[PDB]
């Protein structure tokens, strides 16, 4: 159908937007901490800890396999990545105050991101 079409290619301009903030955020993480997921051979206990794990290697591919229906989705998929490390990780190490700075930079990003998704549908 002709909508199917439409949607797909609304689908694809958020997908578009997406890549764009994800771009974003990811230069907010300058030494490459939260790039790839956390090895489970050198810390063979995070399962115990951590239920979800999330990364933008992991974002990433979802991203391009259009699986992002919607901003929330997306947002849910970057406040993992925050929220994980600040568990794991105490308060005084540079991976948890690493956290706490994307978090804080990418806020910027998300909220202009939300209104030009409202905005241009």
């Amino acid at each position: 159908s002709m909508e199917q079409v439409a949607m797909e290619l609304r689908l694809t301009e958020l997908t578009r937007l997406l890549r764009s903030v994800l771009d974003q955020l990811q230069d907010k993480d300058p030494a490459r901490i939260f790039a790839q997921p956390v090895s489970l051979k050198e810390v063979p206990d995070y399962l115990d800890h951590i239920k979800h794990p999330m990364d933008f290697a992991t974002m990433r591919k979802r991203l391009e396999a259009q699986g992002y229906k919607n901003l929330h989705e997306f947002e849910e998929d970057f406040d993992l990545i925050i929220d994980n490390c600040m568990k794991y990780n105490a308060r005084d190490t540079v991976f948890y105050r690493a956290a706490v700075r994307l978090r804080d930079q990418g806020g910027v990003v998300l909220r202009q991101a939300r209104r030009e998704v409202d905005s241009i549908g």
